[PDB]
């Protein structure tokens, strides 16, 4: 297995590991990943929460990149809050994992 909401259960543990270390870059990315999992399951409004909280922690770190990155995924979500998906081919893909 490895369902997105079940992956969140691990990412919340990983968030607590980020949080005890107080490393808001990691704390932001943790909630951001959770939000991506929500968004792909159709939990758009739940995705918003996690991208807002992720972004908020990036804003504290002054990492404007991750703040805009969470806001970009927020834009992806807000389109589905206005026109929920819509009958059309949205060119989606996997999360940018260029982590060597």
């Amino acid at each position: 297995g490895g369902s997105p909401d079940e992956n969140i259960a691990k990412f919340e543990k990983a968030y607590k590991k980020a949080e005890e270390l107080n490393q808001g870059e990691l704390m932001g990315r943790a909630l951001y990943n959770i939000g991506l999992e929500k968004n792909k399951m159709g939990k758009v409004k739940e995705a918003i929460e996690y991208f807002l909280r992720a972004k908020k922690v990036f804003d504290a770190e002054h990492d404007t990149d991750g703040a805009r990155r969470a806001a970009k995924s927020l834009s992806e979500a807000y389109q589905k809050v206005e026109g929920s998906g819509d009958k059309g081919k949205i060119f989606q893909k996997e999360g940018e994992s260029i982590l060597e």
